């Protein structure tokens, strides 16, 4: 007699089982593009038995499959979930050696960007409320869905979305999702002072310079705060240290590792206690003078359990305006330097004049580290006009909107023509045009 296993490959994005009957429409979504292969472990699970109970037998052959099979076994039979997560291993033994058979199920192959499955055993038979046995057994593996994302800007929340407007000065805060392997206190196959995780690396970055890397807010799991307990016993870098430029040479990022830290035995115990959970990595980075318009920058997410295998995942890309003003003469393409302007918007019928920070200095192109906004108008940062070619003046890091350039003071020579300059700062670019302003000579004697 015979037997059939229907695998169900499943999402999972929280903390969460197999009755081995069909569930039939769930609602939920499926995973393409994971390899299982399948083991008879009935021998090996009963000599188990003469020592320890079932459930401990189970416990024991879960953690350290490979201890009790050749996970790389050209004879093991592979099946890979279909479109819509289905995949079947059809005609078994439900009798294996006298005893019914007990049957492991190893995810050898895990798609981007989701960790594994837990390996999971099934000891025939399953049986109903009438004493009926199953021909045909439906389990629900559950791959955990590795996420990255931008969550709160200047502590914040925002709506979750692919492309953001930002403001220079802007603290921005990221955060990343995903799974404590369900076996992390676990020993190494056919080991018993090794263990099998000596490694646990989670490597956030930007290849592109507008960001410079805050701070690690918080680590969290199962509702609770665990960063506070775990820093000092795990290796930490980011980009501010002078450790990061040897490694790497991205801009911006940091790496955590659990386990490669000075006290990895001791994150392991706190890390199994959790084992299973899914833990998110919360950080924030502030948006710099180098962040500049014509660019979109997202940053990725590498988690890795060796040097071997990674999980790479992306979260959202970050945008922010500029403009660009030619002052001249009236009635040519003359240069005027030193023409006086400030920058104003409007907040609901009120008005309001920009304030610029880090800006001494710079006279033509202006890249503040902040923009803040005042009602006293005498308050408001004056901007200086260039000799400059095409554009002589330049502001950058500013948001998407509506605002008004005002001339304070014509430069000498001229008098004052169009003194509010309207115009509109389009997302993450420069705008349409250069927008250009004249100024009339006066003769003076």
């Amino acid at each position: 007699t015979t037997v059939d296993f229907t695998l169900h490959k499943i999402e999972q994005t929280s903390d969460e089982q197999n009755t081995g009957h069909d569930l039939g429409l769930t609602g939920r979504k499926p995973v393409q593009g994971a390899q299982f292969k399948i083991f008879n472990v009935t021998d090996a699970f009963y000599q188990l038995l003469e020592n320890h109970d079932k459930t401990t037998a189970a416990s024991m052959i879960s953690q350290n499959l490979g201890q009790y099979v050749n996970l790389q076994d050209p004879n093991a039979a592979t099946v890979t979930t279909d479109a819509d997560g289905l995949a079947a291993f059809k005609g078994l033994a439900a009798k294996t050696n006298g005893r019914h058979s007990v049957y492991a199920f190893h995810e050898a192959v895990t798609p981007q960007p989701y960790q594994k499955a837990a390996d999971m055993i099934v000891s025939l038979p399953v049986r109903q409320d009438d004493g009926s046995d199953l021909t045909n057994i439906h389990l629900y593996p559950k791959d955990s869905l590795v996420t990255k994302n931008l969550t709160e800007i200047n502590e914040q929340a925002v709506a979750t979305k692919d492309l953001h407007d930002v403001a220079v000065g802007d603290v921005l805060t990221y955060q990343v999702q995903f799974q404590i392997p369900h076996d992390i206190g676990a020993l190494a196959d056919h080991s018993q002072d090794t263990f099998k995780y000596n490694q646990f690396k989670v490597l956030a970055y930007m290849t592109k310079e507008g960001l410079t890397f805050k701070a690690l807010t918080a680590i969290t799991v199962d509702g609770q705060d665990i960063l506070k307990a775990l820093t000092g016993k795990m290796a930490f870098m980011s980009s501010n240290d002078a450790a990061w430029q040897q490694t790497h040479n991205y801009p911006f990022g940091f790496e955590l590792d659990f386990l490669g830290g000075t006290d990895p035995d001791a994150v392991r115990n706190l890390l199994t206690q959790y084992a299973g959970k899914r833990v998110t990595v919360a950080y924030t980075g502030i948006v710099n003078e180098k962040m500049i318009p014509d660019q979109k920058v997202g940053n990725t997410a590498e988690v890795s359990f060796d040097p071997d295998s990674k999980i790479t995942v992306n979260g959202p890309e970050i945008q922010t305006g500029g403009i660009r003003f030619f002052k001249h003469e009236a009635g040519s393409s003359k240069s005027l330097a030193n023409a006086t302007f400030i920058l104003q918007r409007m907040n609901g019928n009120v008005r309001e004049y920009a304030v610029l920070e880090g800006v001494n200095g710079m006279a033509g192109t202006y890249q503040p580290t902040k923009i803040t906004w005042t009602t006293n108008q005498d308050a408001a940062t004056r901007l200086k006009t260039s000799g400059a070619e095409t554009a002589n003046l330049t502001i950058q890091g500013l948001l998407p909107g509506r605002y008004t350039l005002v001339e304070t003071a014509a430069p000498e020579g001229y008098e004052i023509l169009d003194p509010t300059t309207d115009f509109e700062v389009i997302a993450g670019t420069w705008g349409t045009k250069t927008i250009r302003i004249a100024n009339t000579p006066v003769n003076q004697l």
